[PDB]
């Protein structure tokens, strides 16, 4: 069968992506595994970034999934949880 990892690693991938789309970086030298604040999301970018995960999936997520979740590798698992992966 798939070679894949796990269903929720597909999704901690995309909002990785997600996340260097809004810093305008390269997901190629982003840290997954970093916090959204020393990767550099300002405010604005993490309401933005929440927004962006809202239009590519109906999971509707809350600006307050970033604290309990200080990181994409975090925060994508709820994303994923929520689309049922
Ligand atoms: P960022 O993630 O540090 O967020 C900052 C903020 C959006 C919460 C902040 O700039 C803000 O607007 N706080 C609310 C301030 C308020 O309600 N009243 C004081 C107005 S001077």
């Amino acid at each position: 069968g798939p070679g894949s990892a796990g269903r929720q690693e597909e999704i901690a991938e995309e909002v990785a992506r997600l996340l260097a789309g809004v810093l305008y970086l390269e997901p190629d030298r982003l840290d997954p595994e970093e916090t959204f604040l020393t990767l550099g999301v300002d405010s604005i970018l993490g309401v933005e970034f929440v927004a962006a995960v809202n239009a590519a999936y109906p999971v509707g997520v809350k600006a307050t999934a970033l604290y309990d979740h200080p990181t994409p590798a975090a925060f994508a698992r709820h994303i994923a949880e929520s689309l049922g992966a």
